[PDB]
């Protein structure tokens, strides 16, 4: 995967999920560069679940699938994002266990990925 294919994918994914929710463009812009340090709306949290289902790394209850993600990494991120992605998955695999609502679970997991990124991190 090229960093180029990765970016196009990020944009395609956001276009499919955005429509379902009422979101602020500046919020999406912040998530895109891995800045999860701001209070998310419920809709924004549900946006992250939508994005994750689309990517296929969570189930409908918002539970993160670490093994699937770890297996699928090569088809998820460019090669230079692999290692960092793998470690973040390793550090955030149980985060969702502390939350009950599906949207929040995913959002919290994604936040965790962002805080554990040893380098550039991006979100659709």
């Amino acid at each position: 995967m090229t960093m180029e294919q990765f970016l196009t994918s990020l944009d395609m994914i956001r276009s499919g999920c955005a429509p379902k929710f009422k979101l602020k463009t500046e919020d999406l812009d912040r998530l895109r560069v891995g800045d999860f340090n701001f209070p998310p709306s419920q809709d924004l949290m549900c946006y992250t679940k939508c994005v994750s289902l689309m990517a296929g790394t969570v189930n409908k209850k918002g539970e993160f699938n670490a093994p699937k993600a770890l297996a699928q990494l090569p088809h998820l991120v460019p090669p230079e994002m692999m290692e960092m992605s793998r470690k973040s998955v390793e550090a955030c695999r149980d985060t969702h266990k502390q939350f009950k609502e599906s949207c929040e679970r995913v959002y919290q997991t994604a936040k965790c990925f962002s805080e554990n990124a040893d380098g550039q991190f991006m979100w659709p």
